[PDB]
Formats: C-alpha cells, structure tokens, sequence
C-alpha cells in the first residue's frame, strides 16, 4: 500500500512542519489525520512515523530493527558523546558501559540511593511548608529543582543546591542552552547562514562549561580516593565482565552529562504531569492521598514503604501514557523487510515511534483514550505486548527506569501525605517542548496538613 505523507513546501519537502514551538504535538495531529504510518521527507532525509501498536510491535523486534540516532540525538552527541544514550549499539563503548552500569540501576540498587533521594524530597516538602498563605508553587520549576538535585547527589555526590537559587547552577545554564541549540537546529533551513554564527559560538562555549565542570568532578574524585554510594565511584572502579575493560575518563564524563540530561526535565516532567492530572481529577487525588496517608506512617519514608504505594505507581504510569516526557525514539532496518505485511523497507530505512500516539491506540486502550484512569494499570499483565513504551524498547530501553520511578513514587507520595492541593487558577494545559515535554506555567497552592517530618 502507498504510504500517506503530510503537506509539502516545494523543495523543502515536509521540513517546515517542524518549524514550530511544538513539533511532537504537530506530529500527533498529523498522525490523527493520516493514521498509523506516514512518510516524512526533508532535504537529504526520509523517515516514517509509526503510531499503532500493530506496526510498533514489529518495529520493536530487535532481530529486524535497531536503535537509530535521530537528527536530534546526533546533535545531542556533540556534548553527550558516546554515552549510553547517544551511542550506536555496535560501538564498543555502548555494550561496555551497558554491562558496567546495569547493576547500578537495578531495583535492588535503589535501596542504596533511597537515603539521598529522601534528602532532596525533604528539601522540597520543607520549601512548600515554608510558603506564606498567599503564595503559590511553580510546579515544573520545583520538580526540576528536585530531579536534577537527586541525580547530582545519587550520581556523583555533587550538590547543585537548586532549592537555594533562583539562577540555575552554571552547568545547568550551559546544558539547557546546548539542548535548546540542538532542538533549534532541526528546524533550520540553511544551517550555515551567517545569522546562526552567534548560535554556534555559544554552543562551543557551553560544551566547554559542561566538560570543565564534569572533568573536574571526575579528577577531584580520582585525586581523593574517597568511595561513595554513587555511580561515579562504580564507574571509576568497575570492569566490564565481557571485555575486562573499565570506562575511560572521557566516556565517564559523557555518561555523567547523559544522566544529568535525563534527570533534568525528562524526569521532572513526569511529576509535573502527574500533579496536573491529580488536581484535574479529584477522585483520583482522593485515592492517591488516602494511600499515601495509610502507607507513609513514618516521618522518613522507607524503601519498603515506597514499594507499597501501588496506586501512586498507577497514577505515574497513567501520566506516562498520556504525556510520555521522552516522546519519540528512532529505529533502522537491519535488513530488507516488510512492515505489517504492507510496507517494504530497504536495509538502512528509518522509522520514528511517536509514543504519545501509540498510547492513544483505541484498538488497545478503548475509545476513552483521553481520560485519566489509573485503573488501566491495576494489573500490568492486562496490557498487550508492546502497547506501552514510555521507557523505549529492548536492550536500548531506558537504563534509568527504576531510578526515575522510585524517585517519582517517593516524591509524589510525600507530596500527597503532607499537603492538600488546589488548582486555584483553573490552569489550562499548555505543553512546552524542549528535548522533553512539560506543562508550562502550571501553578497550584499547597495547604499544609501540618504533619511533622
Ligand atoms: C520518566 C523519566 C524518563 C523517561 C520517560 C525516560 C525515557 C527514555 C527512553 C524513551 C529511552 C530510549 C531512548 C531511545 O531509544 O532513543 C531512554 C534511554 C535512556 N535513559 Fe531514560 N528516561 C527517563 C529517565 C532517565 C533517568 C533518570 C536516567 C538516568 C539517571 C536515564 C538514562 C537513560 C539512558 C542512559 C538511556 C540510554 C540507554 C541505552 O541505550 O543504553 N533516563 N530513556
Ligand atoms: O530528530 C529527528 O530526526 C526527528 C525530527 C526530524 C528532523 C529532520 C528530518 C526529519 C525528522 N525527531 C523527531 O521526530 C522527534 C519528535 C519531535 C522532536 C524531536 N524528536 C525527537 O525524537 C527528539 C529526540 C529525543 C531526545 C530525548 C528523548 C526524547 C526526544
């Protein structure tokens, strides 16, 4: 069958469709119009966007397809290097780093990160306890303070001290401006127009800021000998069981930059969306708050208690269904192959998985796909294979999944234990797009229940 394609712009093909502040949402709209698969061309580029479980289940067969670096990831690679997120599966450092780091990101490993995750969570709760009666919370702003600080502390025992600032730490200034440049480059017609020379100079300066802080951190740890409960420790001492080799200091730097990227707004977005859905769905808020009160019986939550928050976990999954904060990933065909019995592909041909659209497949979820219903996830094994992919696919799935969900469950549980929430402005969802998604301008008021820490 002949593949549908959206509107074109003469010799720029489909490229100006991405010249928008909200490209994911635009692509979602195209999928609604065109269906489960459409072709997208640009000068020198062809991809196919997939939206249905039927076709994505095939895309997710690792014998047939492998992770591709999207143009976005190729631009992120200029500062994330051959870290896990921006390496090809066949590069030696991918499987080396993968083997070394997998045990440090397991569910068992979360027991050892718990104490420092509580450190930052308590900082958030204390900030909100200390607000005056008149005052509101800037939700994505505070969630990002929390998630960045947690990965800094758990990852390399570095305190960004985001709750002590209005101005982001200079590393985060540089990282955010670099991520912005990478996303802004995708859209651009004539990349080497003199107009973008300033952009390029700033890009190089921000890479240097990031490299300088992180390489100093790594060198300070090597020159101290100190052993922490952190990823930097394990990367400095660990050996890949397969090659017998450690990571070198340049790759360790790339992994740290990678983890700081993920721990920024990709993780903070999940919390911001979950609180959005909770204040728009009071009966769901009631259930989640009741669970928190019943389960979190101590001033300091334990690891075991966070595992006990089943309903809180269901809320977070349902927020990942509607607004997966890392909303796409890319694949390539390893050999010539036919997709869904209808769409012949050549070796090297690219696919893109539009995760928010996969998660609105009515043939899987039913017609009420836009509703916020945590009960969809009461039993994980009711969900068909390959229907729910907020953390990607296969050996190239998110290594930080257990970390992100432990942190999110802890924090959301403590927020629900300690405060009542009010959508005082009747907030209208407005999703800003960077590398990730977030509900821009989302504000609430938090009335303390006056329960001691
Ligand atoms: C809700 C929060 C998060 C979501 C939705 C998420 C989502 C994803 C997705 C969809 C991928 C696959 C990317 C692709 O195929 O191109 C991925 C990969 C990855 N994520 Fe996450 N992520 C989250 C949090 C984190 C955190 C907190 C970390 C680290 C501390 C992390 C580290 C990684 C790494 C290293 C990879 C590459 C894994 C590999 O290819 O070996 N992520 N993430
Ligand atoms: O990067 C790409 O080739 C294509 C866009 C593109 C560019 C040029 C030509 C064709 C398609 N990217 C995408 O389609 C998607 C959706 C729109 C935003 C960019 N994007 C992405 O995947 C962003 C990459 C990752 C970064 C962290 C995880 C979540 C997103």
């Amino acid at each position: 069958k002949e593949m549908p394609q959206p509107k074109t712009f003469g010799e720029l093909k489909n490229l100006p469709l991405l010249n928008t502040d909200k490209p994911v949402q635009a692509l979602m709209k195209i999928a609604d119009e065109l269906g489960e698969i459409f072709k997208f061309e640009a000068p020198g580029r062809v991809t196919r966007y997939l939206s249905s479980q039927r076709l994505i289940k095939e895309a997710c067969d690792e014998s047939r397809f492998d992770k591709n670096l999207s143009q976005a990831l190729k631009f992120v690679r200029d500062f994330a290097g051959d870290g896990l997120f921006t390496s090809w599966t066949h590069e030696k450092n991918w499987k080396k780093a993968h083997n070394i780091l997998l045990p440090s990101f397991s569910q068992q490993a979360m027991k050892g990160y718990h104490a420092m995750m509580v450190d930052i969570a308590v900082q958030l709760v204390q900030k909100w306890e200390r607000l005056n009666a008149d005052e509101h919370i800037e939700v994505p702003e505070d969630m990002t303070r929390l998630t960045l600080d947690t990965i800094g502390l758990c990852g390399f025992n570095y305190r960004f001290n985001s709750f002590y600032r209005d101005q982001p730490h200079p590393f985060i200034t540089s990282m955010v401006r670099a991520l912005d440049e990478a996303m802004n480059k995708l859209q651009r017609a004539n990349p080497d127009d003199p107009a973008y020379d300033e952009n390029k100079r700033q890009f190089q300066e921000d890479i240097k800021v990031m490299n300088d802080l992180v390489d100093k951190i790594i060198a300070d740890r090597k020159a101290s000998g100190e052993q922490s409960d952190d990823l930097l420790t394990h990367m400095l001492n660990g050996k890949d069981p397969e090659t017998g080799e450690p990571l070198d200091d340049e790759n360790i730097r790339y992994q740290i930059i990678t983890f700081l990227i993920a721990g920024h707004e990709t993780t903070s977005g999940l919390l911001s969306f979950a609180l959005y859905f909770l204040v728009k769905n009071p009966h769901v808020l009631q259930k989640a708050a009741e669970e928190a009160a019943r389960v979190l019986v101590d001033p300091v939550p334990s690891y075991k208690q966070v595992k006990q928050l089943k309903y809180v976990g269901m809320v977070l999954n349902e927020a990942l269904r509607l607004w997966p904060t890392a909303p796409a990933f890319s694949l390539y065909a390893k050999e010539d192959t036919v997709l869904g019995g209808e769409y012949p592909l050549e070796k090297g041909d690219e696919l893109m998985v539009l995760i928010p659209q996969l998660h609105r497949d009515k043939t899987i979820w039913g017609d009420d796909v836009e509703e916020f219903r945590p009960e969809r996830f009461e039993n994980p094994s009711a969900i068909p294979q390959h229907a729910f992919k907020p953390f990607g696919n296969g050996q190239r799935a998110c290594i930080g999944q257990q970390f992100a969900l432990h942190e999110a469950t802890l924090v959301l549980g403590m927020m629900l234990k300690h405060f009542d929430f009010e959508d005082h402005t009747n907030y209208e969802l407005d999703i800003k797009e960077t590398l990730t998604l977030k509900p821009e301008g989302f504000v609430v008021k938090a009335k303390s229940k006056k329960i001691p820490l």
